[PDB]
């Protein structure tokens, strides 16, 4: 019969849920203004969604402080359930929001940019685009990897494709008998008449083992990373053809055996 | 005798219960209006599930605070003690929440769909579902592997059934005397009359390595994925018949033997 | 002599035990209504101990600190002390609640179930039971394993038995003299009069690698998981007595030798 | 000259020294009847010296809040100074309690008893006891092992003495010309003439390879725990006399030789 | 000109440093009586240090707090100030205190005493002394080893010098052609006229593995740990000469070979 | 109509913005102040920016509390609210923070400067730069890598450039028949005539091992670090021509080989 | 127009930069003066440079607090700032920390000296020195390893260096014809001749094990740190021509060959 106390609490939830609402449309408004004034001093546009997320994500926290007091419930309350809903959203986020930086990282600093050739901790292949969460490879024979970014951030990065010139190296062995002077020239001449062979940088031709059947030559040679793989063929077939009309041998696995016939 | 405070004392307990009953039908209806107003806006069925039942705990939780304050715990007694509840249920569903979480991002982002052969963590076979906590996969002889989501986010991703198109590659290994050219003839021949063999990329037929006892001749060749290993094994059958018709031998492993009659 | 302030410490003495008492009464009545409410809701019986001893626990915790506040005692120095007695006894039972949690999931989801053969993470044989902290199986040979169910859902869970049918992957390797026509004729007629083979399946008969010594012949083919290793046994001894009446050979490891008396 | 504040501070420190020794007697005594409480109920004792030492830590706690409140300290700093100590007794404790708890898990669940062959993590040998912190085994050469009671739980634990049987398996190897008939039925009598292998098991006599210089043959039979060593020892000096009796050869490894005098 | 003020704020000072004057004696008094009660409890020498360095340092930050509550610092700025200095000399102590609890159980509990042949997660050699924070011990060799005490707590501790007595298994291989009896009858002499042999332990001498070239016979006896590598030595010199006496062969790598003139 | 409360709640918030305005302002005066003082006492410029940064996120801080309780938000709310954004950046920040303070310490302690080729954990190369998150270095053969900070700091830094002086270790392996006075005045008389190998430390040759087919003699010399390649070739191919020309054999591979004509 | 409240501001702000600048200079007094009173004590350098930074950063603590709130900011925003800013110069250097008390135990415990050849954690070389954050040393052939101090606590830290005597161990192989008695005869005398060879440890002389080709003798003497590698090689060339001299052989790898010409 006494409706003034049901008046005051009528009158007490349409103001919660007045805030609410207003309280709503401020953190979308001061969100969308931070995002822009960010987007405006050439903050990167992940950096400047995550904070603008922050700003809008508190505006509103502070909004339910403010209407749920308005309901009658405690500041001390409401800080607490909001804190174990943070803790349990964040729990389930704390993997993507590592990738999330990690992805950040790479595409601000530029470790690798796609179509370089790259080895991300054991897996290598063209790199086709990094993204929000992980990054795509298409690896030499057709295989796509998906390699999360916290992986990629937290080891090694080799990269193939990133400078000009690249280094080969043959290894060939010969037999014991042969002339050592005989197999520098040749392997000199070969690595000379080859243009796509840089004059300028090291150009060893070097006995560098005696090995258990043969001695091993080394031979280093630098071209353009695009000439890397035709020059190696190249001089290998050279240097079979060019052996074989020499009479330099490539020996079998060598034995010598003790007869003993008991 | 005197019941009066006997009375106060009931009526406080009703009130706790009542209090109870009216926050736990709140509860329930702005979970489900929420639970709506997300699945409205698109949101994945799983993070909506997942957001209205926290918005449902937090508001059983006031409401839990209200009606312990009403039978005089205090509000600090009753936080501690719904956090401690809350960090054991926490402690129980840390994995599980992680694998809900892996199981949203690869719904989500699609690393690999149904379907798709796949190589998860050194593991391979057909995946059959993603499902809330686990993905299963067939493997290529009939077992069933059970992944978790959250070693599958974790790590790399191979999927080899993305790209239309996959390169084989043979490694051909011929005895030394082998004339190069008649070599390289022969493959290319026989990789020029393979129709399913893609004409349009790479189809290398290069000398790659001096071994132990042969000549490693390489090639690959790219087709498309349904008809790699049909391709591979047809390759490779033509291979044997053409070197054998020709001549061309396949070494057995080779040892010079020095004799010494001891 | 003055035993007013003395009869005052007595009472309160006596209304802290009291209050103790009937704690404990209406938490274990709580404790059993909330667990008789989720057993009738086809909760897990697992989950519904859980729920209603932390239940139990919170409502004795409400208890402990009402009484010790009538004794004097501040409801900070309580929330402290049964905090710190609350994270002792939960270092305690750290691992035995996270094996809880993961036999709850293991009972649920059913990965595998008790006689199906399985492989945790390196460990195979037949289960016998899932239980509240660890799973026992037995090996193949008769010893018995008992893994924590926690090793379990963290890692991946092979399951041989699931899947009705399985495919066998037996490796012929003949001489290179082989004919590769009759080879794969053979091998055809041998897995077309095995009626345990599934002929709805795949059923490859190929030449599948060039070996050291030998060319290697893949046969692979479908049975129900029942008759796999008896199929196994069988087409095995038929291949051999089969290649030994057509008079292919199975080679023996293959040596060239250049013969060189020095 | 104005003792009255001096006999003040006298009395506050006397009556703190008074509530520390009334609250070590109630604290011991409300400890050993928790103790015999839980004993009469039929708790583990490790459990319930644990659950125990908390009570009495617990009021410990109390009494000295209350006496140092007595002296002027607040019970803020009395919680935060007890709570330091606290986590530094944890942190010197931590893997100790962890041990504790997986050595009552050991004693109650028994997944090994005493006197059983076990192998806990890769390491092997006879349970001698399982202690508060630590497990000591003997190996089958006499060494003594202690292995930490919470290793033991986090991993598998094979036992290879809880089942009452256990398989041999045989691997005989024949020369690739022996009659298969002939080694399966030596193969057969010698494991039926064997009165200590279970009959009423799986007793496979079966070809299971083609190997590289040897076909190898398969035996699996069932023997008591007891008897599996000296069944193996038996039956394989059994193959051994019965081979060399029948003819059947145990191939040396095997080696074709294609002689080139160049 | 108005003193009265600096008055009042010099004696406040000056109370403040008697204050604490006053409590470091009392924390010295206090925390030398707790570790002199421990003492004579026969509490182990570290634990007491430690447990009166807790007491000492507790009783000091009550002191810190009461005199820099009289200089005006609140109590929450020094509970906050001294709880980071805490937290930042426990950040430098964390991995001394785990050694020094280590320490305490490896003295308390003895798994291995100073003087015992010892092997503590792979290194091993004779223990020297175990102290505060590592462990010493002397390889067979001469080199010296410091190990922490947390990484041998925390992993298996294998000992060698427990038993007194230990198990030596020699692996004698001999030819295929070889008599069993004559083999088994010459070992078993050989192990019978063995003094330092326990006869009262098992003997055994059975043929255990048909190996690529050589039969395996195994023969394991017991001795006095003191006895174990001179028995081993003995027999072996003993076993060689008998072998070589009796006409039984130690095969050499054995190959057939089929000569094949191509 | 009452436009006085409205006047009264324009006026506080348009307060709270002249205090962010203000707070800002001096946020950066102070920290821009900060930094010169700390630039002008020679601290790392990465160190001034990162404690200027967290004096200015400070100010900015307490500036916020003071704005938003002028908007009425209590102060528990505004340090929860930042709190948890705090601690959400700092989940995102955690791995780039540690590569800064990694970063920091390789720029201040120098164990590697540019130019210095090292071995950071199994990856080897020139160094090219040390960065604020990662260290570029180029491999030998012109791969780069991109090494996070962390990651070197928290391993092994081995450094082939420190040092002036570097050992060379060739191992020789002659025929057993050969001389070993004639083979160690060879190999004596080859190191005395190299004029890049330091006379004053080092020079031994001297028998090493007994090898299965060869005594491996073993010679170590010293040289500057940037002769110590050539002397590595120079040395072995006089080892090579000398030996040679003195008649001392390099061994094929040897193996008696006992004919048994069955 | 009414400069009195804006009196009242700047007066509080001048009060806040005097209780700064007095705070900073009662803090840098009390810090020396607690250096000096702990280095007069004999405590380790480093760690009293520790405590004495954290006593004036503490002392820095009270003074913002006090003039922050002089200023208006309230106690529990400025302990959760410096709190946060605490927490990230935490984060920052929780690994140099880490080293830092790592180092102060290396140098006060003396694991190993600078000159002492150590092996700490697979690498190994002589000791430089140890530094505040790692250690340097210097490998056999030049290479400087520096390692991190917490590294090196964490793990085994072998010590060749430590011990005045260690023991060489030869593993002689000689032919299975060879007569036993004759080759201990000839080793016991060149260990006798050996003066550098203490007589007053053991000098093993035993046959150890019957090889694949060869009995090999073991031979076990040892010597002075200093002359261990000398006597390595002397004693090796000493057996390698007295074998020679008396007619014992080394054998070449063995090999029986059961001749079948098929
Ligand atoms: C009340 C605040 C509510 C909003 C904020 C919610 C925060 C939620 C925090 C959840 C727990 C995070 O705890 C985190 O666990 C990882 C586990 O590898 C550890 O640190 C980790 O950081 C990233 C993830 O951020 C990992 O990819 C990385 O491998 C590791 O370094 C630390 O322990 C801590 O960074
Ligand atoms: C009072 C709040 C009540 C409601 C919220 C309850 C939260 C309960 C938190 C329990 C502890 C979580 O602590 C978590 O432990 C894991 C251990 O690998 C670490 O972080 C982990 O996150 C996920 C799980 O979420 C793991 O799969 C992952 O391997 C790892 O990065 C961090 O340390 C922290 O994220
Ligand atoms: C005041 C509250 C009193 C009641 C609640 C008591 C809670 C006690 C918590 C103790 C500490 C738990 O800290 C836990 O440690 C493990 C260590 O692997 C980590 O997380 C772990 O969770 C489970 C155990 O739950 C492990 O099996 C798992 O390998 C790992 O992910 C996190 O760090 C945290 O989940
Ligand atoms: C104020 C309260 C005072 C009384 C209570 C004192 C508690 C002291 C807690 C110290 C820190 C414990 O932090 C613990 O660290 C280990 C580190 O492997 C992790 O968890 C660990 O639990 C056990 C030990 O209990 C380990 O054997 C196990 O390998 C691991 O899962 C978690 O991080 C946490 O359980
Ligand atoms: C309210 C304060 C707001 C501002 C400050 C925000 C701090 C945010 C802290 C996030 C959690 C940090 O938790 C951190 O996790 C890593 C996980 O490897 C662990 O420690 C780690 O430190 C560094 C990163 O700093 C790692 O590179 C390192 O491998 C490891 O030692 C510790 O658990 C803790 O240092
Ligand atoms: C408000 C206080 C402000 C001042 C004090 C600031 C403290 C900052 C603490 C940051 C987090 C430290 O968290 C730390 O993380 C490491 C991660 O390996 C773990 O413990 C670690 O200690 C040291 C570093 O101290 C590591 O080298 C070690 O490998 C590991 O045992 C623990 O989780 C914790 O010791």
């Amino acid at each position: 019969a006494n409706q003034a106390l049901l008046l005051s609490y009528a009158v007490n939830i349409v103001a919660a849920l007045a805030i609410i609402i207003v309280g709503l449309i401020i953190a979308r408004m001061i969100s969308n203004a931070v995002n822009r004034l960010m987007i405006s001093r050439k903050i990167d546009a992940t950096v400047a969604d995550f904070l603008s997320a922050l700003v809008r994500y508190g505006i509103i926290a502070f909004t339910l402080i403010a209407a749920l007091g308005r309901v009658g419930v405690q500041t001390a309350s409401v800080i607490a359930v909001l804190g174990a809903a943070g803790l349990a959203v964040g729990l389930a986020l704390q993997g993507s929001l590592s990738n999330l930086a990690a992805g950040v990282l790479l595409v601000m600093f530029r470790p690798f940019r796609a179509g370089e050739y790259v080895d991300l901790g054991g897996v290598a292949g063209t790199v086709l685009s990094v993204q929000i969460f992980s990054t795509t490879m298409r690896t030499a024979d057709g295989k796509i990897i998906v390699i999360p970014n916290g992986k990629i951030i937290a080891g090694n990065i080799i990269n193939f494709s990133r400078e000009p010139v690249r280094r080969n190296e043959f290894i060939i062995g010969v037999a014991y008998d042969s002339d050592i002077d005989q197999v520098k020239q040749i392997l000199t001449n070969i690595i000379q008449s080859e243009d796509r062979i840089l004059k300028d940088r090291e150009m060893t031709v070097r006995l560098n083992e005696l090995g258990a059947s043969s001695i091993n030559f080394v031979v280093r040679v630098w071209s353009n990373s695009g000439d890397l793989q035709n020059v190696y063929w190249d001089v290998l077939e050279r240097i079979k053809r060019e052996f074989d009309a020499a009479g330099i041998s490539f020996p079998y696995p060598q034995m010598d055996v003790n007869f003993k016939r008991v």
